[PDB]
């Protein structure tokens, strides 16, 4: 029997629990530390089955029904004897789950971030301590489905499923269940999972600059005057933003190259240009693909998507109380920044974005090119956890001197 632990009670956690609990030979334990959410779930479900409505490519709707073994807030019941522990929550909530699982997780455990975001492995190492070298850490690039809860604790809808999905793996000393095949088995036929080459490849291929760049590209030097309707998000970028995106993508390659130079044997050669990525994964959606500006603006799977806005005097204004910045910076760019600091590479385009965007969310992270802001402790950058050098970043082992 494969014993799987699902962390969280969101859209993803609902979708994952339903599909995993339906696979024969799988026991699912659902753990949520959000107040008394676990109890609310159990009470809402009752004796009924957790229903997952999948919208297939045909237009037809497949219906999956299953019951998890237990939905508890007690980390002892959920974690003990778990072969796979999967975290499906926004990143600010990951710190709590690592602490909860710390005493009860077994050596042979496979810890999965679905999705991980950035600094997942640095955080896991810090909290689990020595045990992180035993377990295996697995980082997915994004959530496998676009999904929304239809009825809390009992009904969730898959709007669509990705076809391909990459996950990075850090193999520990202990032998786990096979990372790729076990995760595939739980998910079903789609997405088809492949292993990435390196975890830092996964970390930077997040492209944590994208949403902060689109928001800066439109509201950078905003005078305060309102607009009629909400302007288009991805498709509303000007040329200055396509150049801003390329410069940050170039800086991603810079950090990737420095690491391969400083530490050979770390294959980071799968780190691309954002222009190269778009033309590989959105090829069927792009009308005109001659540059990055046109690849994004004419991308059909971006139509109707607008900026977050709120009603103000004489129109609408940008809503900033979102997870575009309060997530992608502390749990994305700052991590990348710390890695770049350790790599000894300047990243001016990324720096410009960090400084503007932190100020919009009333937070301090980066100060004069140094990780010394007020809220630097709420970020997952490797320097925050004590890992100051590139070697400490790759291995998790800190330098101690004699004699
Ligand atoms: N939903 C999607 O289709 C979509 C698509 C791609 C990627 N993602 C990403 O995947 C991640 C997970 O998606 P989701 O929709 O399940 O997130 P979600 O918004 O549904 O997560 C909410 C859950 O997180 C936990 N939580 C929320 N606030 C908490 C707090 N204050 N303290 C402790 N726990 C708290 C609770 O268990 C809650 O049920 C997100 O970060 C999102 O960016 C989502
Ligand atoms: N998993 C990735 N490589 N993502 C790159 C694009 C990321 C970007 N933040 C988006 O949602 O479009």
């Amino acid at each position: 029997t494969v014993k799987v632990c699902v962390c969280g009670g969101g859209n993803g956690a609902h979708t994952l629990s339903g599909l995993a609990a339906s696979r024969d030979g799988v026991e699912v334990r659902v753990l949520t530390l959000f107040a008394d959410e676990a109890e609310r779930w159990t009470k809402a479900l009752g004796a009924d089955e957790l229903t997952v409505i999948v919208n297939e490519k045909d237009g037809t709707q497949t219906e999956v029904k299953s019951r998890p073994k237990v939905i508890t807030k007690d980390p002892e019941i959920a974690i003990s004897g778990a072969d796979v522990v999967i975290l499906t929550v926004p990143a600010f909530a990951h710190e709590g789950y690592f602490q909860a699982m710390a005493p009860y997780v077994q050596d042979s455990a496979l810890i999965v971030g679905l999705p991980s975001q950035a600094g997942f492995e640095f955080q896991c190492r810090d909290i689990l301590g020595d045990k992180a070298a035993a377990v295996s850490m697995m980082s997915f690039e994004t959530l496998p489905w676009a999904c929304r809860i239809k009825e809390f604790g009992r009904k969730v809808e898959v709007l669509g499923t990705k076809s391909v999905l990459a996950a990075s793996l850090i193999k520990g000393t202990a032998k786990t269940v096979d990372p790729l095949s076990t995760l595939q088995m739980l998910h079903g036929a789609e997405p088809v999972f492949r292993l990435a080459k390196h975890f830092l490849e996964m970390l930077i291929m997040s492209y944590s600059f994208v949403h902060p760049a689109i928001l800066f590209g439109r509201w950078g030097s905003w005078d305060g005057k309102p607009v009629p309707e909400a302007p288009l998000f991805y498709q509303g970028i000007d040329q200055a933003t396509a150049d801003m995106l390329t410069a940050c993508s170039n800086e991603c390659k810079d950090v990737a190259n420095a690491i391969m130079a400083a530490c050979p044997g770390n294959d980071l050669s799968d780190v691309k240009d954002i222009y190269q990525w778009y033309l590989e994964y959105y090829h069927e959606d792009i009308q005109d693909d001659h540059d990055l500006y046109h690849a994004i603006t004419t991308n059909k799977s971006y139509k109707g998507l607008v900026h977050p806005v709120k009603a103000v005097d004489g129109g609408v204004a940008p809503d900033f109380g979102n997870r575009y910045l309060t997530e992608d910076i502390p749990m994305g760019m700052i991590v990348f920044k710390g890695v770049a600091i350790a790599a000894g590479v300047a990243i001016p385009s990324n720096d410009k974005l960090i400084m503007w965007a932190q100020e919009k969310i009333g937070k301090e992270y980066l100060v004069d090119g140094a990780l010394t802001g007020k809220d630097v402790a709420t970020t997952r950058c490797p320097q925050r956890y004590g890992f100051n050098t590139l070697d400490a970043i790759l291995t998790g082992k800190k330098h101690h001197h004699h004699h």
